């Protein structure tokens, strides 16, 4: 099942007024001009485009950012779909990088969603739209556009109830103070 673990300073939000926030703060990526649009990093496979950690920042001068960990599969040309499973997705500020030989932390982290069986397949044979409506890809390009709604409606198909606070969720533990 998805639990969730979050920071004691967030127990009154809800995952719905969490992410609000935060995807306002991150910003739209695609308001961003290339010398500032971060499109994040992989880690944990040799190669460019997959891995199983992704990490992004916001491009907009602010400390927001999340974490994918699981098996993600970006396909790049020509129809940039991300895909695969993501099994843990972490929110929070401050990205930086761990020790070499290698990914990156969140320094401030805010909740994370363990379990989340957050899967997208991938068909070169369909069209763009099609492949951009797995939930994979839907929810991860809308925060990154600063749009978590795409997220939210992912996260209530699975059964997970986006409105209720953290301290009254059945599934989420405060991390320890």
């Amino acid at each position: 099942s998805t639990t969730i673990q979050y920071n004691s300073n967030y127990a009154d939000y809800s995952i719905s007024s969490y992410l609000r926030e935060w995807a306002n703060n991150f910003g739209d990526i695609d308001q961003a001009p290339a010398e500032t649009k971060d499109r994040g990093s992989f880690s944990g496979s040799s190669t460019l485009f997959s891995g199983t950690q992704y990490a992004i920042g916001s491009s907009h001068s602010n400390p927001e950012g999340m974490i994918a960990e699981g098996d993600l599969k970006y396909s790049f040309m020509p129809q940039h779909t991300f895909h695969g499973q993501i099994d843990t997705l972490q929110f929070g500020k401050d990205l930086a990088t761990n020790a070499g030989g290698a990914g990156k932390h969140l320094e401030k982290i805010d909740i994370t969603f363990n379990e989340l069986d957050l899967s997208g397949e991938f068909d070169s044979g369909k069209s763009m739209t099609e492949n951009h409506q797995g939930d994979m890809h839907k929810s991860v390009r809308g925060l990154m556009k600063g749009n978590p709604d795409p997220m939210l409606e992912v996260m209530k198909a699975k059964g997970i109830n986006v409105d209720t606070a953290f301290k009254d969720l059945s599934i989420a533990s405060q991390y320890p103070d």
